[PDB]
DNA sequence: ACTGGAGAAAGAAAGTGAAAGGAAGATAAAACGGGATTCATACACCGTTAAATACCGGTTTAAAAATCCCGTGGCGCGTTTTAAAAAATCTGTGCGGGTGATTTTAT
């Protein structure tokens, strides 16, 4: 799974299998919503185990 | 006149019914946040080419790395406090036969 953490806090992970490879130099999509006035800060990559 | 019992007055202490109010609860209206559709529209993938950048050979030089002396505060040791978690000890409760008791209405 993946996480992601927002500067004022909160936490959520979701399947790796959502998000399918591609070439350089594109936009990419939405992974989370933010509020409006926040950011994303730190992103990690683990096993639920 | 005097005595001792008894009833009535008077006075002081305790129980009482009623008391704002305030923290402590409780209950609704509202604002919120997270799913099902619906596309138009912007985004992903595929051929072409000018241009921008990576790379090699040889200097150099100024800046950073290396070395030596020393004087301290920042870790280390030993011994106390102090919350935090764990083990031990109490408290209720319901199963089924027994003993004994309570309340409101109409005519």
């Amino acid at each position: 799974v993946v996480v992601t953490l927002s500067h004022q806090g909160y936490v959520k992970y979701q399947p790796l299998s959502e998000y399918e490879a591609q070439r350089r130099g594109g936009k990419g999509k939405s992974a989370a919503r933010i509020k409006e006035e926040d950011f994303i800060d730190r992103l990690l990559v683990a096993n639920t185990h």
